[PDB]
């Protein structure tokens, strides 16, 4: 495991660095008629990246250079301001062709997604429909030793929570140990919000992606960063240590608090 680590001074620099990785992948395509598959992250950290892509690179996107998917999602309505779809749409996807964006159908979960216990069955219903869509619309490859396939994502954007989670792969959730599905499910950990059921790309999908790019800022993420980077497992051990087993490249874009102690 040999990740690129870039400690940025601020979120402007972080967002510019993430943008460069995306544009490099788009320009590096041999076949310019097939899109780069990009899995979007949520929360608030990548919002500025999306805004920058909207201002600078909209032409490439209107030419179908990128196929967009949500790497995880809160099971709220698409017009709910705390959905990742809402955030991504306001920042960027409002002017991206619908044909280049894979939607999640949340309807099956909306009646129960805020019920910590009762929401599980509805979350799985949404996960399963989204998995079918991904397997039908993305480039896939067979998973060795199985009768199953995995979508091959070119770039997975990720963040870190202060709880050590990434995507919606939370500590002590189904997703944390789900090695069987393309899309899994979780409820947030005690410190994390919004308190609503989630769907997430699984560890497997992330570990088969060509490039993984994490954007994380704050001293409260430092233990997560150091727990991912330690050669030997170290406690407290973040669930996001699974990133060490990525087959693709991994880049950590960090601010000074998140990156404290890492670099020379």
């Amino acid at each position: 495991f040999a990740p690129t680590v870039k400690i940025c001074e601020n979120l402007s620099q972080m967002s510019f660095a993430a943008r460069e990785v995306i544009l490099a992948a788009i320009d590096a395509r041999v076949d310019k008629s097939v899109p780069v598959v990009l899995a979007l992250s949520g929360g608030s950290t990548p919002k500025r990246l999306y805004e920058e892509l909207h201002e600078k690179d909209l032409a490439l996107l209107q030419q179908h250079a990128v196929q967009f998917i949500l790497g995880d999602e809160r099971l709220l309505s698409e017009d709910d301001e705390q959905s990742n779809f809402s955030m991504a749409t306001k920042a960027l996807l409002r002017d991206v062709p619908s044909s280049d964006v894979i939607s999640i159908d949340r309807r099956a979960a909306l009646a129960t997604s805020k019920d910590e216990k009762g929401g599980l069955d509805g979350a799985w219903a949404v996960a399963q429909d989204y998995e079918v869509k991904l397997l039908n619309c993305l480039p896939c490859k067979q998973i060795n030793g199985t009768a199953k396939s995995v979508p091959v994502v070119d770039i997975v954007l990720l963040g870190f929570g202060s709880d050590g989670h990434t995507a919606s792969i939370f500590p002590d959730s189904v997703a944390a140990t789900d090695e069987e599905h393309v899309v899994s499910v979780s409820f947030p950990s005690p410190t994390m919000s919004p308190k609503v059921w989630r769907v997430t790309l699984s560890k497997t999908v992330i570990q088969y992606a060509k490039h993984v790019v994490v954007l994380a800022a704050g001293k409260d993420k430092n233990w997560v960063v150091r727990g991912v980077l330690s050669e030997s497992p170290t406690d407290p051990l973040p669930v996001s240590r699974f990133l060490r087993d990525c087959r693709g490249s991994v880049t950590l874009l960090l601010d000074p608090g998140a990156g404290e102690g890492v670099c020379a």
